[PDB]
């Protein structure tokens, strides 16, 4: 639950399941949650209009840069980690097989290097679930976006 095992594990397919759909109760939870989510910001065509307007060429610079400008502060809160996956599978599209496994990988990297102890401290990934748990959870959205479009400005 809080081991990093189990969290790397589950962040895997978190994310394997979000980025099939741009292309155990608990968890379905957590991944139709996502997913809603992700519809919602595929919706804004102000987002779409940034992520469309950055340079797929070399997908591992862009994509660190961005992961490591949301969480510059050494904060942590579960919008930033939507943000994140959502980009992620945003940069699948913008350059597509082995491309999916590459940035899962990068995406893999940086949920192991600066943000286990952080999901840790959450009860693991059921964090996540209580920060979708509340009335008005769509209007998350909002906020996702707010963090994805803050980051992509510097790079804009």
């Amino acid at each position: 639950p809080t081991s990093s095992e189990q969290i790397m594990k589950t962040g895997a397919f978190l994310l394997q399941g979000f980025i099939q759909d741009r292309a155990d109760a608990s968890t379905k939870k957590l991944s139709e949650s996502l997913r809603r989510i992700g519809d919602e910001l595929d919706s804004n065509m102000e987002l779409q209009r940034m992520i469309a307007d950055v340079d797929t060429d070399s997908p591992r610079e862009v994509f660190f840069r961005v992961a490591a400008d949301m969480f510059a502060d050494g904060n942590f809160n579960w919008g930033r980690v939507v943000a994140l996956f959502y980009f992620a599978s945003k940069l699948v599209l913008k350059a597509l097989p082995e491309l999916i496994r590459t940035i899962m990988g990068w995406t893999l990297d940086f949920l192991r290097e600066r943000l286990l102890v952080w999901i840790q401290d959450q009860g693991g990934w059921e964090g996540l679930l209580s920060y979708f748990g509340t009335p008005t959870w769509q209007t998350v959205t909002i906020f996702v976006a707010g963090v994805l479009t803050a980051s992509l400005t510097i790079w804009k």
